[PDB]
């Protein structure tokens, strides 16, 4: 993230970090993340990839999250080139 003046963070939801919620992908109002390791205990969130966000970022072992259509509308609009 340090490619701009900011970091890049995604809310997740509340029943998918609990236990489970299949919306997610297209419908639910929160993000759901593949890689749990990638979520801040502080503030249930995630960081979100700033080349896929911007270009393209598909490497399986990424350092960052890649969110779904429905979320990444979002953040595609949250980057700097925009916002
Ligand atoms: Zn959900
Ligand atoms: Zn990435």
């Amino acid at each position: 993230a340090q490619k701009l003046m900011r970091t890049d963070r995604l809310e997740v939801c509340r029943e998918y970090q609990r236990g489970n919620c299949n919306r997610g992908e297209n419908d639910c109002r929160f993000a759901h993340p593949a890689d749990s390791t990638m979520i801040d205990t502080n503030d249930n969130t995630v960081t979100v990839c700033m080349d896929y966000i911007k270009g393209r970022c598909s490497r399986e072992k990424c350092k960052y999250f890649h969110p779904p259509a429905h979320l990444q509308a979002k953040i595609k609009a949250a980057q700097y080139q925009v916002n």
